């Protein structure tokens, strides 16, 4: 069971946990409330595991895509803020976290990757996918690459796969329909080809991930990367001289990443719930708590207007969301977890050269819609 | 083609590169000749192809498994140190760099892992691994692991494969006979197995890799990890309270970890082969050299006789020194990449459950001889 008289927070450690302690401390100095801040591995796949049995953390981080599903599971507290505090934040963000009418988490900030390169190595950012292969063997012949980034991860892949055409589940009269799958189309096709492409022709290796990526990057061994605002901390202090910018296009349009909302949600079994509520709602959603937590990991784009308005200025921040409105706002609908896990194998498979391109996303296809 | 007038030096990312950036900056100071490190992914891989083509690093270090395979390819120059200069090192590690009767590198240091413990979370630490899942259940009640290291790579799970009889080629009267392979010998199944088994009751996931280990330990997740010495920088770094000491045991016996001296190889392509060798000589195997690479990233028992004197009484290599002896130092002949691409690949793909490990041994088996 949980803890009473304390707050235990689960956050994602590619985030500002950080920061975020910094938030509990001063909570605990205000309060006398103790706040335990960790980072486990796999954290959006134990909680729903834990919550069930009555255990885990008081308020568990992740991006609003998961929160339908754990909603769905009884896991999660309906979220009771008065209308003063709503009208701090943004609606779209808490249209992010609304489910069967309720809401079911505290919108922290939007999240959409951008294209991260050094303008050491290359001054100019590639407008098109089509042009990475001829900087890679510009680059490769100086010992450098082109592009790193995480190929582990459908996330990291998907605003290519996107792009001519894939989709997730077919929005229509304001539901999203879960047997309209859009994996295995000639779009998704399009772009999943190329990436395997680039992978076979050595631009890229299939076993890439996200330490491999932030290290090659943040060492100048490549000249471009694909990541969020979360990294930028890292960038800046390994002194790359780096810019933030729009994604490639792929045949002519838009990458189109899934952009997430991290959401804070308060467990359903927790005894803390008007703790995690003052929390949240006084201490982490002020300029000066999401400052804390940004100086130590960037959010993005917050989804509180008075900070967000203070961080907009930024070229970087200003990136993030000119990706995000070439991209599509994630379902927080319960298949979406069925859906990760089928595009993941997908890419992976089709990647390392164990599936064809059509034999993998024919398999995620169906695979998604259950 | 190699750039004549300068040197560049390829080491692994996990090493002190740093540490080798600033004898480079000593060298450039004192010569005129600019020192270039880089630690390039794969480059144990990338190496051998880009010096089939005479290009590549005019100095390359790894572990001395790789480096008969890249001399019978006429990627390294012979490398000639005088008698004087030999004796400045422990004999058993130039042993580790002929082949074919000749020195083909210098070699630096002496590594073994060990296991590696936070005494707070676990004073005192598992003999054997047959205790690690009760261990594991235990700490899992207490929201922690009991053990995370690098599947990924077969090096760390060599100990346990070798521990009960797995071994990579039969060594008898001083010679290696590349078809007798011990890989899925009955030892190397019940050790794959055990390990397998791990996971399958979720003591372990088949997808760790060095950096989730590293991260676990340094963040006090889980309560021991398996490493070598270059390991302890990020782990003082951390604030941890670590102890290094001896793997647990299988079936009664040691764990026996594939010793590796990290060596120093000159390409045969290189202009500079001179320079390679002044640096190398003079520079960096020198006590103020290895004193500033060891104290980026330790380096574990070095091959200097007198740098090693002066850090021997350090219990962490003492430790290091003790999985060693019950350990083997690697073969450097021409068929360890074969063995090393079969055994990565069968452990993958038991750890997975993409094949039993009869299967996955038997494959391994077959490719590594
Ligand atoms: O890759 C599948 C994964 O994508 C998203 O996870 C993101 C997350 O939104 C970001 O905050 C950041 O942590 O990177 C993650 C990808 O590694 C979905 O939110 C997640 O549900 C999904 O499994
Ligand atoms: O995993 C196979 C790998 O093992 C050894 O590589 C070690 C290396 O010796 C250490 O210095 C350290 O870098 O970790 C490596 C494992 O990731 C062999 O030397 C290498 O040839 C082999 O591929
Ligand atoms: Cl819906
Ligand atoms: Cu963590
Ligand atoms: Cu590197």
């Amino acid at each position: 069971k949980i803890e009473e008289g304390k707050l235990v927070i689960w956050i994602n450690g590619d985030k500002g946990y950080n920061g975020l302690a910094e938030v509990g401390k001063k909570f605990e100095k205000d309060t006398g409330i103790k706040v335990t801040v960790e980072h486990p591995d796999k954290l959006e796949e134990k909680f729903p595991q834990v919550a069930a049995t009555g255990d885990g953390p008081d308020i568990i981080f992740w991006a609003h895509d998961r929160f339908g599903g754990y909603a769905q599971s009884g896991l999660l507290a309906e979220i009771t803020p008065d209308k003063a505090f709503q009208d701090k934040l943004y609606p779209f963000t808490w249209d992010a976290v609304r489910y069967n009418g309720k809401l079911i988490a505290y919108p922290i900030a939007v999240e959409a990757l951008s294209l991260i390169y050094n303008k050491d190595l290359l001054p100019n950012p590639p407008k098109t996918w089509e042009e990475i292969p001829a900087l890679d063997k510009e680059l490769k012949a100086k010992g450098k690459s082109a592009l790193m980034f995480n190929l582990q991860e459908p996330y990291f892949t998907w605003p290519l796969i996107a792009a001519d055409g894939g989709y997730a589940f077919k929005y229509e009269n304001g539901k999203y329909d879960i047997k309209d799958v859009g994996v295995d189309n000639a779009g998704a096709k399009a772009g999943l080809t190329f990436l395997v492409d680039l992978i076979k022709n050595k631009h890229m290796n299939a076993d890439t991930d996200y330490s491999i990526a932030e290290h090659a990057f943040n060492h100048g061994e490549t000249a471009m990367t694909i990541n969020g605002p979360w990294a930028w901390s890292n960038i800046d202090t390994s002194k790359v001289n780096y810019g933030v910018t729009v994604l490639p296009t792929f045949k002519g349009q838009p990458s189109k990443p899934f952009v997430g909302v991290l959401s804070a949600g308060i467990n359903a079994a927790s005894p803390n719930k008007e703790l995690a509520k003052e929390f949240l709602e006084n201490y982490l959603l002020t300029d000066e708590g999401l400052e804390a937590v940004n100086k130590d990991k960037p959010l993005g784009a917050v989804a509180l207007k008075s900070y967000e308005e203070e961080l907009a200025k930024d070229p970087r921040i200003a990136a993030t969301m000119e990706n995000a409105q070439k991209g599509e706002i994630m379902p927080n609908i319960p298949q979406m977890s069925a859906f990760w896990y089928a595009v993941r194998t997908a890419v992976i498979n089709a990647a390392s050269g164990r599936q064809t391109v059509d034999a993998a996303l024919a398999a995620a296809q169906t695979n998604a819609a259950a």
